[PDB]
């Protein structure tokens, strides 16, 4: 019993952490195999960022301009290319503590363990959510570019995430490991604003079932409600639509407690029209949006990872 967020043991990615250094700039590189993964405004002075020609950068850089270092030893960068907005530098040495491992793009709503790193060096780690508007959540500054998200399968480590920029309002943007960004955001120094903060709807009721499962049952009430009733409110409080995919999703949690996904949906109406009254859902005075129903199974079912 309890509930919290929790992040992924970071041990497999810990040892993947090197440094990158090209002229001025210091930050993170993803050591798998014989190849580091960085973010390619490695190559760019304070200047370059307002309007980068990473193209014509990257010509006057050479394998050599790499200063590639894991603890203490220097890697050899025997090759580099640009893919799309990140760097693979082809090192004479293969990480010999690379995990199995996969590169996926997560869909909005999905979350994932970000291991924040200095130098090449990791600081922490935390549970963040792709948000609706391809935003994270995070805690990063200067010299955490290059970090990694990421998901562990058993014994596989899933790649999500590589942080790159912060935006208005502390929230953060960053690429998937072959370098393509979440949402509309580019790697320049210019006015980019992350579109409207919208809840994700099912995580909320997952985390909802995983009250009912801590004993946390004071916002059941006597009502139900339809999808299409439910989104019509939804809608007026920025919360995703609900589908019939994302009730199939919960039917686990549901099947465990008894309480019917309409149901649950009409307690969610109920809080959102009438707010919390000062009181607290497992220990949140918001209604918290970063659990997935996957997520809440983990924790609620206690699996483990090797
Ligand atoms: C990263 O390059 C790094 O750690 N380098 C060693 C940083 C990480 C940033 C720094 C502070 N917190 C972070 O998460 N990334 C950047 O500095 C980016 C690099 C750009 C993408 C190529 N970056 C540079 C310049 C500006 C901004 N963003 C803003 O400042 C946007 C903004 C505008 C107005 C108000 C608030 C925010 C970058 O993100
Ligand atoms: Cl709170």
């Amino acid at each position: 019993s309890g509930f919290r967020k929790m992040a992924f043991p970071s041990g497999k990615v810990e040892g993947c952490m090197v440094q990158v250094t090209c002229g001025t700039t210091t930050l993170n590189g993803l050591w798998l195999d014989d190849v580091v993964y960085c973010p390619r405004h490695v190559i760019c002075t304070s200047e370059d960022m307002l309007n980068p020609n990473y193209e014509d950068l990257l010509i006057r850089k050479s394998n050599h301009n790499f200063l590639v270092q894991a603890g203490n030893v220097q890697l050899r960068v025997i090759g580099h290319s640009m893919q799309n907005c990140v760097l693979k530098l082809k090192v004479d040495t293969a990480n010999p503590k690379t995990p199995k491992y996969k590169f996926v793009r997560i869909q909005p709503g999905q979350t994932f363990s970000v291991l924040a790193c200095y130098n090449g060096s990791p600081s922490g780690v935390y549970q963040c959510a792709m948000r609706p508007n391809f935003t994270i959540k995070g805690s990063f500054l200067n010299g955490s570019c290059g970090s990694v998200g990421f998901n562990i399968d058993y014994d596989c480590v899933s790649f999500c995430y590589m942080h790159h920029m912060e935006l208005p309002t502390g929230v953060h943007a960053g690429t998937d490991l072959e370098g393509n960004f979440y949402g509309p955001f580019v790697d320049r120094q210019t006015a980019q604003a992350a579109g409207t903060d919208t809840t994700i709807t099912v995580n909320v009721l997952a985390w909802l079932y995983a009250a009912v499962i801590n004993g946390d049952r004071w916002f059941l009430n006597r009502f139900t409600t339809t999808l299409n009733d439910f989104n019509l409110v939804a809608m007026k409080y920025n919360y995703e639509p609900l589908t019939q995919d994302h009730v199939d999703i919960l039917g686990p949690l549901s099947a465990q407690t008894g309480i019917a996904v309409l149901d649950m949906c009409a307690s969610l109406k109920e809080l959102l029209q009438n707010g919390m009254n000062g009181r607290t859902i497992l220990g949140s005075a918001l209604l918290e949006d970063e659990f997935t129903p996957f997520d809440v199974v983990r924790q609620c079912s206690g699996v483990t990872f090797q």
